[PDB]
């Protein structure tokens, strides 16, 4: 958006996605990102000139930049600014330009980075590092780096912002009588206590076992859901014992 073109102007963006386990992410946690940004040759100081040889004015622009172009007219004079046929900025050192940038002032660096994830982030998060990413033009800034989160699955837990979710299996005679059940949970095991007579469907509601809020929230809640498995591949005793379970309760 500005008509000079050996303006400053900033360096390109970066996208790192980081790949974090079910917890890492519900806790917070920190990594170091090895990658190859465009940087800024340190062998040539930023021009693309070899180190005790100098860019020098231009051997036409005479240091504009510019070409004058200038036609008579009866009235009087036109001036036509066209940009330089050489150096279409301000100096013209291409006679020895650095090794390793082949001119342009931008060496390949090897960089890394320590990135402070907070806990809480999910799938697609992204975080701001600015001083990473690609090197400016012309003097301008560096480039932002953007880390995107990106979290995999658990084995026990789905997930939904503050909130865990775990499913509970209970047998045909656990959900009867009741029974007591360990429940994992990201912060570690939790005794349940199943009342006799437990519907399918229920949802039991566990206090702060949830994940922690990236917006400065108390940590949510785990909500256990029952689910309640009808038996299968049943032996003659089984199916004795259930008859004889029908008829002691039509009685
Ligand atoms: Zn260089
Ligand atoms: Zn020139």
């Amino acid at each position: 958006s500005s008509r000079n073109p050996n303006a400053p102007r900033q360096g390109d963006d970066l996208q790192y996605r980081v790949n974090l386990t079910f917890e890492e992410a519900i806790f917070g946690t920190e990594k170091e990102v090895k990658y190859h940004r465009e940087a800024g040759c340190r062998t040539c100081n930023g021009s693309g000139a070899k180190p005790g040889t100098s860019p020098v004015t231009c051997g036409r622009c005479h240091g504009a930049g510019v070409i004058n172009v200038d036609t008579q007219t009866p009235l009087g004079m036109m001036r036509r600014q066209v940009t330089c046929d050489v150096c279409h900025g301000r100096g013209k050192e291409i006679k020895y330009p650095c090794t390793t940038c082949h001119g342009t002032g931008h060496e390949k660096q090897a960089h890394s980075v320590h990135v402070k994830i907070p806990a809480g982030v999910e799938t697609g998060q992204q975080i701001r590092l600015a001083g990473q990413g690609e090197a400016g033009f012309n003097g301008g800034p560096y480039g932002d780096l953007y880390v995107v989160v990106s979290v995999e699955a658990s084995d026990k837990f789905e997930r939904e912002g503050t909130t865990i979710f775990y499913n509970l299996n209970l047998n045909f005679v656990q959900a009867a009588l009741g029974d007591t059940v360990d429940i994992p949970t990201v912060h570690g095991d939790v005794e349940l206590v199943i009342p006799e007579g437990t519907q399918t469907g229920k949802k039991f509601r566990l206090r702060s076992k949830g994940a922690p809020s990236l917006r400065g929230g108390a940590v949510g809640d785990q909500y256990v859901t029952v689910n309640v498995v009808t038996p299968t591949g049943l032996n003659d005793r089984q199916k004795v014992a259930l008859k004889e379970f029908a008829a002691a309760g039509d009685l």
